[PDB]
């Protein structure tokens, strides 16, 4: 199995987990979405271990089973500082390739603009660069929607009354179709799921909601910077992803030499719902880039 630890890094304990390849060929450091998630909906990532990728997984700030910091440290560049902390409390000045889902993708950027001399190449599943931008598509997703989980979301939505079950089916609708498109959701994702709705970073960070970003980011957009990430990028999104790959257009068109995959018939968790197509992509990508 991964070898698990609850380390002290950059001044607060993190819980993470590292699955070493057994010939090892590269170093993967993956960081989940939400904000609010936790590794675990990562972890059919796992498979890539197999192709000589080992892949380290960790709860962020106030995430799964890492400790919460300071609410004045609920931001994304300290997520970021967190993570260059673990990359070198862990491998020191060995250079890494980093990937990021959802929210996690926009914190990779972040990263990648920063410490992006640490990194071999940089992998973005359905993130985004800009939140405004992310919402502007999600709420023509939600006007997308047969009307009867549309209204919902915009009639209950007005009164922050999202406890209303009418308002629920909306947003179970929603998540379906744009979230994961499958009737048995993995335990992993739903522990993701159960998490974010049990620690503060997600209610204070993003929202109520998937598509509710009234949280400390909704202003997020550093899409004037992005520009500057030289190295391999390798970006993708799901046809339905709730994060359209419009969206993802505005990422790949900046990072020059990055690649843009989007899966068909696929949605935000895309290594679920193409766990086979999303990894060997995910890991060919990698390997072309040793
Ligand atoms: N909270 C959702 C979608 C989202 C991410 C980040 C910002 C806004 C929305 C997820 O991470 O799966």
């Amino acid at each position: 199995e991964c070898i698990e630890n609850y380390a002290k890094v950059n001044g607060i304990y993190i819980y993470y987990k590292l699955c070493k390849a057994p010939e090892e060929k590269a170093k993967l450091m993956t960081m989940h979405g939400g904000p609010g998630m936790s590794h675990d909906y990562l972890l059919s990532l796992r498979d890539m271990t197999k192709e000589g990728i080992t892949v380290l997984f960790y709860d962020q700030f106030g995430c799964g089973r890492s400790e919460e910091p300071d609410q004045s440290k609920f931001t994304i560049d300290y997520g970021v500082e967190e993570a260059e902390a673990l990359r070198s409390k862990l491998f020191g000045n060995e250079k890494v390739f980093l990937m990021g889902s959802s929210y996690g993708g926009a914190l990779a950027l972040a990263y990648a603009v920063k410490y992006q001399d640490h990194l071999k190449g940089l992998i973005v599943s359905g993130g985004l660069s800009s939140v405004p931008l992310t919402v502007k598509e999600m709420n023509r997703l939600i006007d997308e929607l047969p009307a009867k989980y549309r209204d919902a979301i915009k009639k209950y939505g007005s009164s922050g009354s999202y406890e209303n079950p009418e308002y629920q089916e909306a947003v179970n609708y929603f998540y379906h179709q744009h979230l994961l498109r499958s009737e048995d959701w993995p335990p992993e994702v739903l522990k993701s799921l159960e998490y974010a709705e049990r620690r503060n970073v997600y209610r204070i960070m993003n929202g109520p909601n998937q598509f509710t970003i009234t949280g400390t980011i909704k202003d997020w957009d550093i899409t004037d910077k992005i520009s500057a990430i030289k190295i391999p990028t390798l970006i993708t999104v799901g046809e339905y992803d709730e994060v359209t790959p419009n969206v993802a257009r505005v990422i790949h068109e900046k990072i020059a030499g990055s690649e843009l995959h989007v899966f068909r018939d696929c949605s935000h968790l895309t290594m679920w719902e193409d766990r086979e197509g999303y990894n060997k992509l995910l890991s060919d990508f990698i390997l072309k880039h040793l």
